């Protein structure tokens, strides 16, 4: 199961990320 919410949690990151741009 953590495997499908590790995936969640790493590219929720990057989401975060991304917004930070500008």
């Amino acid at each position: 199961f953590i495997h499908h919410i590790f995936r969640g949690i790493v590219h929720a990151g990057r989401s975060i990320g991304r917004f930070l741009t500008g």
